[PDB]
């Protein structure tokens, strides 16, 4: 748990995102919680040619290390990290699914069971703010108050977790979700949901295994 | 046809799974008929970790080997072989076109002639029930009597066949069909179908041949 | 121009035609001219297990070599080659927006430029028949008189050139022109298309150039 | 900066073009600033087969070196790099979305606040011409004039920018922005948009950063 094995594990989070098609416009970002704030991707390089030593470490102040100029997107990281106590990585892209749900500003409802993985029976949309802003960063922080992943009006997906891998999965299984919602919205609206009950179940159903 | 060798098989499965795009999520899971039940894909790890060591044998009786969690899903694979006497594999996905069409909680009919590689004119959307109990394997049995492969409503795909390889490729045929119906539907409604007299023509032709 | 260059040309074909993303489903099976009738690919071995002595000889009477079966759909191809004499191979799959727009019944029209290409202002769509039927090769034999390519009702595409490359190239093309046409006709019916006057100028451009 | 230098640059840009999906029918070209004109793509020969000696240079009076043949659209490349001094590489693909939304002939409006990066609130579609004509060139010269990509209506994309690397970025982007806009496009019509202010925030906040 050296700086350095985080700092791989970033590296790695981001090809892997990029190869599973979520990192289109090179637009995403990750961080994991670190001492006392977190360590991030810088903005301006390529994912391909990120090293080690690119990463950035932000305290919990906000001031980043000198001389390494972190994500332009890095304030609602460290908002994530002060709102959701448990979480210790963070996902940030602009997949294309989730974000056309996010341009038509509409939670994703209880159209699979697979919603209950993010927390509750649905996958909020935070409302927009210029990026890189105070306000963008309360808008996040009260979305994920009780959800582990929000989507952000015209904007993309922001999905946190104990560790990188879980974030990624997490990441990965809303942009599923965001695709299933847009491709039976253009056949009927509104789309078939689960019942309130069903989702409680496999909510408990998902504690106990 | 030792342990080993169908523990390859149902790894490599996986893996051609995901290659094909399929396994959206890390959900599917795969099982082959084996001695008085089953191996099967175990639950908690990542496809691309799973050895041979990890495949786990569950016995007619539904008892497991110890030290091993199976899949979560593990028992509508039971109800499978119990169903389907014929059935030697079962792939299970939660493939994005098979399961929007789940969503919407239609049979795929007859849109395209290899519609009869599963049986008959139709691929048939078992009602849901929630994961892991015997309501949904219920269900999935009634759903493979007279068919190789059923959606599940708000969830996904079940195909079943004689090996692994002919497994695989009728869950992908249904996936292409799936996409076909959804893509069609967008643009009209009903679409288009062939007759059931055209389709028992190539049911005898596909048996001949 | 050996039999084993051309029978690995096919391979290579079938290959490349997969990594394109055109066979869905297994189903392609591509050929070329060849003495007094053609090189076609087997019916029943998966493309990657495809050796050069799998390749099948069908001479000009329809028989084929002892000991290999041909594609079961290799009725049509020979269909392709009588009625085209300049068709030196002739590329057939059933991709997903072909397929498609097949089952919709309709012909692609000049909503691209491109569409010259195939050699007149659309992409005709050719009657349904039962594969493999005496049916089915005189309905692709009308529709290849003045195009090189043609879908087939609830079934795929044909695509013929004079060389492999070329029929690839063609194949892939109509692709991407059935994509364009099912994308925007979800949009707005009926798409908008460039004149034959228009047509007829870039025709004339591309037999210059 | 030697010509090789650039040249590789051409090819390594048509590969990862086409690696990204955006290079569907084998249909782009590119082409970078030099000298008195510019660095081109040569029409007839596959991206695959491409090597430095391949590289055609067309200098500022429009004459292309002797035995070489520059892409048929070579003549657009030249308005784009006199009607805008500071582009220094332009890409030109007819990448699936962009032209479906050329087909519509409509603009793509601000839906996502990364529209800001060709330069103001929208994404124009230059009216269409015959390929290769002067008349075309005149309509992407004054589409370029205030943006730094156009759509070309019934035909495809032009992106231009400062290097290769970031004239990619741009064209992969804006295939993005018209998979957003057609994705939302066949739910909701006309799709929600950010205000001018709120547009000409984010460029000011770019501007910055
Ligand atoms: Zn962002
Ligand atoms: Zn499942
Ligand atoms: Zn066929
Ligand atoms: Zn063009």
């Amino acid at each position: 748990m050296e700086r350095n094995k985080l700092a791989r594990q970033i590296i790695d989070t981001c090809l892997e995102m990029t190869r599973l098609g979520l990192n289109q416009g090179a637009a995403g970002n990750v961080s994991v919680r670190y001492q006392d704030g977190m360590l991030i991707t810088p903005t301006g390089i390529p994912y391909e040619k990120l090293t080690e030593s690119h990463i950035v470490f932000i305290d919990g102040n906000g001031k980043h290390e000198e001389g390494k100029l972190p994500s332009s997107e890095w304030r609602f990281h460290m908002a994530a990290y002060q709102s959701r106590p448990d979480a210790n990585a963070v996902v940030h892209n602009h997949a294309v699914h989730c974000t056309a749900v996010s341009i038509l500003n509409r939670s994703i409802p209880a159209i699979h069971y697979m919603i209950a993985a993010a927390g509750g029976n649905s996958i909020p949309c935070a409302p927009y703010a210029t990026f890189g802003t105070r306000e963008l960063s309360e808008h996040v922080a009260l979305a994920l108050k009780n959800r582990k992943a929000t989507l952000l009006q015209h904007h993309g997906l922001i999905a946190c977790e104990v560790n990188l891998e879980k974030a990624l999965w997490l990441a990965h299984e809303v942009e599923v979700l965001a695709q299933l919602y847009l491709t039976t919205l253009a056949i009927t609206d509104p789309v078939p949901v689960l019942s309130d009950e069903e989702i409680a179940v496999v909510l408990e159903k998902f504690k106990t295994y």
